[PDB]
C-alpha cells in the first residue's frame, strides 16, 4: 500500500489503524513504510498468539521512535495489512528493554461492527479479557535473549486519548 | 468408544495414546472412561494453544490418580478422541499444586509418520521446540486461581521407559 | 589493589574476572573503584550463602551502571579480593527493583582448575546446581524492604557472549 | 547414645533437649531411636543453613508422630548428637505438608551460657532474630517436590508451655 | 431459658437456631444448657467483630461435643440469648485444633425478615460476603495460644442439609 | 475546619494530632487538605475495626508524601474530625507496598484524660495491647487487591521523637 495516500483519521472514535498482525496469528508482521510490505518481523518463540488484531496509527510519533501501535479488540481476524476505523477505549501502559511503549486498546466502529459498542469506555472489558491481554505481552517474550518487558496496567479512554495527542504532535 | 475393550501396547517404541487435545487447541477435552465422551475440561484463560497432541496412556496409573499424561509431537493435529501409537522419546518431568505430574515425550510410529524418525531419544529435538514446550507448562495456568507449576525439566528415554512401566504396575 | 593497572582480559574462555563475594559467604563484599578497598556491601539478612564465588568483570558497563557481575562456579572459594581467569559458559538473565541485571555464568580456566572442563556450555550443569542458583537469587532479599528480583532463567555460551560484547563496547 | 537410659527433664526451665542439627548446618541429621545413631535426613536443597541449634524433646509426642521439635538460639553450635538443657521462651506455630508441626523456641541454661539470660520471654528476641527464623522455615522446602510449609508465627512461653504438657501427655 | 422445653424444628428450611453471639460483638457468650445462662466465653483478643449472628442448633451432635454452631446472616443483631428460625443456605467447613468442626450458614424465616428471601443457596451470597466471613474464622484466633484454624471453604445447601441430618442422629 | 490557621505543637510531650479514625470504627476517613472535609476513604474489607483513634500529625511529611501518621490509645473515641494534643509514648515501625509508614504511638495530655498517665514509654503497654495492634495493621489489608504490609515492631519514645523531627524538617 501506500500511507502516504490514505486518508488518517485521528479522531478519539474514528481512528485510523492499519493492521499488522490479525487475532490469533503467532506471526509478528510489519510493514516497511517505503515499500509498503509487510515485513515478518518475527515468530513467537513460545506456544503463544496474540489475543486481539495488533496495528499502529498512521501519522502518529510515540516514545519508541515509532507511531503509537494499538489493539483492535473484535471477533474476528482483519487480514494483516487491512486498515480499520477504531475508537479508543483506554490503553495498556508497559515499558520494556528499549523503554515506554504504550498500547492504545481500541475497537473498530460500530458501523464496521456493532458487536460490542456497548464497551464505551476501559471498564467495559470482561476482566478476564484484561487478564489475557496483560498476562500475554508480560510474557509473550521471556524466551527472546536480551528483551523483556513490565506491563505497568490499564488506563481509561481520557488517559489513551491523552497518549494520542501527545504522540500526535511528536509526529509533525 | 470404549477403552474397555481397545488393544493397549505398552512398548516404549509402540505406545498405545488417547489423543484429548489437538496440536494448537486452546481448549483442554478429557474424556470420562465410562461414557466415552470428550468432556471439555477448560479453555485456556491466556492467549495460548498447546505445542503438540497431549493425550494420555491407557491403562496406566501415576502419582495424579490419572493415567500418565502424554506429548506426541508432530507436525499435524490428530483430532481430539483419535488414538495414535507413538515411541517414547524422552519425558518433561514437573510439580504443581497436586505434585508430581510428569509427561512423557513422543511422536508416532514411523510407519504412520516417519518425518522425524531421526529423533531417537530426548537430546534430538531442538532447543527451541524444547523451550516453547516448557515455557508452556510453566505458565499456561498463570492465570487460573489456585493452581500452579513448577518444571523441573527433561528426561532421556530410559528415564522415560522407567516412568512408564512404574504406572503401568501402579496400574493392577 | 589498582583495577587501572590490571591486564584485563575479554575472551569468553580467558575473562578477567574480579572476585568479590567467595563462595559460601553470606557477606556481600564490594571493591571500590578509586580506594580499591573491599566495602562491606551488605550482609544476608536470611540464613543463605552465595552458592559460588561472585565478582564482576573489569571495564565493562551494562545495564545497572556498573560492570557486568560474574559468577565463577568451583569447589573452593576464592579470597575476595583476589582475581581469577575464567571462561563463560552462560549466563542467568533477571530483573529487580532496578531493572535488568544479568549474571554471567563462568568457570575459572582449566589450567587454574580442570576439575570441571568438560562443562563447556550452560546445559552440562546439574539441574540441582542450576535450581539452587535461581532460587537463591530469587529469595535473597526477600527480607530486605524495598527491593525484589525476578529471576527469568539461563542461556547459553553464546548468549552470555553476546551480552559481554555488548556491555564492553558500553564501556568506552 | 541411649535415649532409654537418659535422665529427661521436663521443666519448662530446665528442658532436655537433644540436638540433631548444629547451628548453620545445612546438614539435617536425624537420630534413630534404637541405633542411637546419627542418621542423614536430607541436605539443604536450597543455599540456606539452620539459623540455631535444632532438635527435639525426648519422651513427648506430638501431632507428626515425633517427639517435640525444638530450637536453642545461641551464639555457638553444639556438636549433632550432643544434648543439653534449655527453658521455653516461646515457640513457632506452623502447618506443612503433613499438618501441625510447632517448634519450641528455646536457650540453653544459664548455667551453661548465660550469653542471653535477660530473653525471659519470646518478645526479647530482636525482631530480625524472629524474621530469619519465621523466613527460613517458610523457604527451606521451597526446592523439595511434593512439600511445603505455612509458617503461622510466634507465641509467648505460656502457649509454648501448654504445648509441651500437651504433647508429654500425649506421650504415654 | 429452658432449651429441654423448647420446640426444636429440624426442617432445613425451618430450622430452630440458638444465638449465642449477635452480629458486630466481639463478645463470644456461651449458653450453658444446664443453668441456661449465657457464659461469657471470651472476648476477642483482636480488633475484630463476628460477621453475622452466631449461634447453635439444639439437639444436635456433631464432631465436637457440641451441637452444629450456625450463622444467622441479617442486616440486624439478635439479642444473644433469643432464638431464631432459619433455613440452610449452605455450610462453611473447616478444621482447627480440636478438629472437625463445620459452621451451617443460614438465614432467618422470610416470615421473620424477607429482606434477602432470594438467597435460596450459598452461591447467592456476594463474594464479599463470603470472603469476610472466611477471613473472619480464619485469623479471629491468631493471637491466641494454642490455637488454629483451617477454613476448607463453603457449600451448597445439600452439602449442609447432609450435615444436619448427620449430627441429627448422631444426638440420639 | 482549616489546618492553615490551626496552633500545631510539636512538642513530644504536647503533639497535635488531627483525628481521622475514631476507635472502633471500621471506616477509614481521610481529611482533604484543601476542604478541610473528612473524605470516606475506604471501609474495612473484613469484619475488623481500628484498635484506637489514628489521625496524624499537621505540618509534617515522613516517607509517604502525608504527614506522619499516629495513633491515640484511649479508652474513649474522639470524633472524626476533632483535634487532640498527645504525646509520644513510642512508634510501631513498618512497610507496606509503598514502602517505609512508621505509626506513631501516642495518648492524650493527661490534662485531657489522665487515666493512663503512667504510660510514660512504650514498655507500660498491656502486651495484649501491643498485640492486638501489630496483628491488626498486618491483617487489616489482607482481602485488598495489590495491597500489603509488613509489621517491623514497635520502638521506645526516643526513637519516636526521632521519627518526629526527621519528618519535621522533611515538611519545610
Amino acid at each position: 500500500m501506500n500511507l502516504e495516500k490514505l486518508e488518517v483519521s485521528h479522531d478519539a472514535d474514528s481512528l485510523c489503524v492499519v493492521i499488522e498482525i490479525s487475532k490469533h496469528s503467532n506471526i509478528k508482521y510489519e510493514l516497511d513504510k517505503e515499500s509498503g510490505a509487510l515485513m515478518v518481523d518475527r515468530v513467537l518463540y513460545g506456544a503463544q498468539n496474540y489475543p486481539a488484531n495488533y496495528g499502529f496509527v498512521p501519522n502518529t510519533l510515540g516514545s519508541d521512535g515509532d507511531p503509537v501501535d494499538a489493539l483492535v479488540l473484535s471477533d474476528v481476524a482483519f487480514q494483516a495489512g487491512s486498515v480499520v476505523k477504531a475508537r479508543l477505549v483506554g490503553v495498556l501502559n508497559m515499558e520494556d528493554e528499549s523503554g515506554m511503549d504504550e498500547k492504545l486498546i481500541a475497537l473498530p466502529i460500530d458501523k464496521i461492527d456493532p458487536t460490542h459498542s456497548y464497551v464505551k469506555d476501559i471498564d467495559d472489558l470482561s476482566k478476564h479479557t484484561l487478564d489475557k491481554i496483560k498476562h500475554f505481552f508480560e510474557t509473550y517474550k521471556d524466551l527472546e535473549p536480551n528483551k523483556w518487558v513490565k506491563v505497568k496496567g490499564f488506563e481509561n479512554k481520557e488517559s489513551a486519548i491523552k497518549v494520542l495527542e501527545k504522540a500526535i504532535k511528536a509526529y509533525q
